[PDB]
């Protein structure tokens, strides 16, 4: 017993080493509260959901729809949310995260336990190399080697992006796992040539080389390229995961709570992938501490062949939590106290709130 | 909140029917909390590859030494350990998973349905099966209930006879009743095509596993050409089977059963695969007593089941090994919402009905 | 003549322990036949354990078969499959015993009952799996002084590949090198691993991915540049047809335990032949009884990939009076009535578990 | 025991003439077996004529087999197929004689050599093909005094459909009505004709289109609302697998002549079973020898569609000492050593061609 009596949200702009986060605080009738985060990148340049539209969905639609409803019935709450609201998975993710945080506090259990239990309490976290200068990247990756790196490419001519990558592989490749992310930039022709070259040089994983508008090409590449392919934008929900797998895609999926609608909702996609023999990867939308740890609790319950990229907090100069997660030796420690394991620093929350 | 499994006990129990052999398990944690579970089948080895004695064997010789000493609150870790060391034996795994969930539910003061994300419904529909082998007897029985869904078992007689049998029941329990049939793998491809066409034509709403699980190809073809819904049973046990069949083009519904998947939580993966693929859901049974039946109901409660459930197993027994049975009424069963499964073991009965 | 009685024992024998389920079937005409159903590591490699196999025989197959005509294998098989789902290991032991007894009754070796042996000497490879590359190479070198099967999949991919590469370079010149991943690899690892294996010259890759992913197995068979051997992916003739129809190309690891016996496995073999799929005489590491039973069946077929019937060579002792003669990478097939081996009652009772 | 001699005669027996190719194989141990290879209409229905069948036996199979061990069917079969392409009719006769002889040597009926009979009495339907509806109905009514096969395809579609329709009306309530188009319909006629046949209650439609169009046969089996029986489209286990993999659903008309003998045909049967294809005991209108040889094989299998082994009933005389017993829509399978039939020397010499 206990219902959701209040839902608050704020658009927070925190300084980066500005990132806009949509923070939510949900209060249950039993006095317990929970927090959640929905963050994206580049306004509307990378996703259809912007911070202001995410805020809007929570305030005008999710709040009145959920207030008064039993707060512990995740399945019933999710059915209601999906039945009354199409898409808007980022907004839903923030809400679902807050619900789990509050429920965990009410039971004295970490979200991971609510999700069936953690397979591990320390998760691997890779580092992305994208300084714009090959020399810097190699240097930065070199200090960390003193074990997995993600290179962002697709913004330059193919020849230059390949030279850049090859340089990094030859310098770091024998001691680290090299992955690249083209984030939809390549057309089918460039994709085929680029992927063949990336595979030939030793790249371990190629992320979303073609547009999500061309899953047919993605499938073809996964069946012809001699290295692993990681689907990102091509797969958001369990429905997408089944569809792409059925179509013949082979490789891995970049799981993201924001694309699926939450720490719990993303698990359906995970199990569908597993059933189809698709590998798993813990993805991010560059969330701050709240959204990152929320994702981590879910990732902890699954075997993640490809690791995770939950380094979002490490890109911020400041966050809205009182205590940040602890990162060390290419890993992040998963809190195991009640709920998410982090708390809202109200002073910082107000300081960074947009308006 | 946390504890390790200290002991695991199991008994083969033979209970009288209106005997059905149940494999009951009691798992004891280091905090003193106990959880119970049930693994039951039909007709020894005639319907499945796991018999009551082999199930008992799997629990005693393999699952027990594998799980004792392990944290009992971490179902994901325990499941990975179980599947990593034990191939198949989903019936045995289901009894253990059920007990683990029962115990952690009691530990959190929550019903299993809540541990599974929450119940969408706390009262579930339960149809009745007509399988007396006599058309007249079946109609009478069904007539009594109509004073709403019936599952007719066929496939034991010549096609013409089974079709006349079903047609008679359809005419009699006409308007106010959903008629489903279960051939349980009995038909060859040719007989199945003819039989299924006739069944669809007479108004049957669902045809369960018309052909052999050795011929999923035929099952898929039938689901694409037959003018009524097809329900897969033996053709789908785990989420892996579920994905494969759907990818192959099967359209219709899946008969979810905790025994086939490995428990109340494990079966949920199959359910999600089905949902992602547009395949309907049905709450199936292996004719479990009260323990296995309620374990299944807790899982079924968290899902939208278009085809309802067939959890009438307890109603076929003259006695069970629980202190208090579930309450059935008006084509439904009430789902307990107390901590754990909501049912308690009656030790006096347990010992009385134990085989040895 | 009818089946009058069926006895079974779980026997734990010492290795260089292996648990065998031995069966003795008694016909109404005084003739007895023996059979064996053995697996590896309890329930770690298959769904049928020694105790579950014993249970199937004692509680279900015995009461089902007692009183039935013992010479009608077709009728007996139909009855068994009609009343018993799966449990192919138990059935294999029973079918073996029926054939052994039948052969004795007719004064013919089991191979003759199965239509006649094409050869009486079968090739037997050796498996290198000490976990140590240097040891494996040494051991294989001692034999070349010519087919080896390497077990991998228990370590990081790079390690297993380096391990296999070292063995191929040292023994590859004069020996067929095959590997067995026994379902260990996920799809991505499988693609990379298989390509690397093919590139280094491995002749056959056995069950690289999980039986839960026949789609991956099919894909790999169509793209990898070396032969793929299906094991767990194919047990019965039904599986054999399905996988072939799906597009799998390569070979099948025939095992009497997976199919239900020396005769039952022949149906899978014919389905494979019809589909252009190669054959391999597989084992579950059976003792002398189950090994010779498999051998009689294998003798009747063209086995492109040979056999791995070296199970008895891993035992310090067995429950038979006289073992099979292994020599020069081959094993001699007995041609006396029945299986050609007899149960040593003292050892049987000595090694019986209960 | 080796094959010492092989004799063969082209025999022309009177009908109610049919040309049979009879074989007698003598083993070094004095035991002999007989076989039969028969066809219909010279070369109008198959590629193997009685004279070509005789030639294959005399000029090729005989020198190939003489001197070889007579009890190893597998070895003999590999030798025969390795040296001779096709010519399954000739091989069937030789294989039958080998089994007959082996059975006598072991004191077992051929069915037992094939693993055991599931039944010793098999259903036999009657073919109505007088070309006249009235005559067909009369003959059918006389037999009902359980299953009929109507031959059609030689006339206009509307003519054949009205014909079958009349027969279904007259005999349909007391018997299973099947039709055989024997490859006569083009694809368009087949679609229209098969839909009409299904709608009027026909239980099985045999080979409606040409074997040159398996694609059409597959399409029809997937859209027609009644069972389809493949005949010319499937002869060997290879054909059986290919057609099944292509998507064909229905049944196969097994024939020892098409596969190469009572044993050889079993591989096709197992492939069909593995793929979920039903079985039917087919005939080329063999006399008693060829017919009983088929029956022994059919007895070991579950035949959902029965058999059409009525060949002997069309003859005024045969070359056997004692004919099979047909009664109550069935035929009795002899269970004495070998085939269970003996060659009648006088009748044999009397009917030998030249
Ligand atoms: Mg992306
Ligand atoms: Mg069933
Ligand atoms: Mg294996
Ligand atoms: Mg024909």
């Amino acid at each position: 017993t206990a219902t959701v009596e209040q839902i608050e949200s704020w658009i927070v702009d925190v300084p980066t080493i500005c990132q806009s986060l949509v923070i939510v605080r949900l209060t249950r009738s039993d006095g317990i509260c929970g927090i959640g985060e929905a963050t994206t990148i580049g306004g509307l340049s990378y996703g259809v959901e912007s911070p202001e539209a995410i805020s809007s969905a929570i305030t005008h639609y999710l709040t009145p729809l959920l207030k008064g409803q039993p707060a512990d019935n995740l399945n019933a709450l999710t059915a209601r949310m999906n039945g009354a609201i199409k898409g808007n998975t980022f907004a839903k993710s923030a809400i679902e995260t807050a619900l789990l945080d509050a429920q965990g506090k009410a039971l004295g259990l970490p979200v991971s336990a609510l999700l069936g239990g953690a397979l591990q309490t320390a998760l691997p976290v890779l580092w992305t190399l994208a300084s714009g200068d090959t020399a810097k990247d190699i240097a930065e990756g070199e200090k960390l080697l003193a074990r997995a790196f993600k290179l962002k490419i697709g913004a330059r001519e193919l020849a230059t992006d390949l030279r850049h990558t090859r340089a990094i592989v030859e310098a770091l490749g024998d001691r680290a796992s090299i992955r690249v992310d083209v984030n939809q930039a390549w057309d089918a022709a460039t994709g085929a040539k680029g992927c063949r070259e990336l595979a030939a040089m030793g790249v371990d994983l190629i992320e979303q080389p073609v547009s999500a508008h061309d899953n047919a090409a993605l499938v073809r590449l996964s069946q012809q390229i001699e290295t692993a392919i990681l689907a990102d934008e091509a797969v958001a929900t369990a429905y997408d995961g089944y569809q792409l797998a059925q179509q013949g895609f082979t490789g891995a999926y970049a799981l993201k709570i924001a694309k699926a609608g939450g720490p719990n909702s993303v698990l359906a996609l995970a199990r569908v992938a597993q059933a189809a023999g698709i590998g798993l990867y813990g993805g991010t939308m560059l969330e701050g501490t709240v959204g990152t740890v929320a994702s981590l609790h879910a990732w902890s319950t699954l075997p993640l062949q490809w690791g995770t990229e939950m380094f979002g907090p490490l890109l911020l100069k400041d966050d809205i939590v009182s205590v940040p997660l602890t990162f060390a030796d290419g890993q992040v420690a998963l809190p195991q106290t009640p709920g998410l394991g982090v708390e809202l620093d109200e002073d910082k929350l107000h300081f960074y709130t947009r308006q």
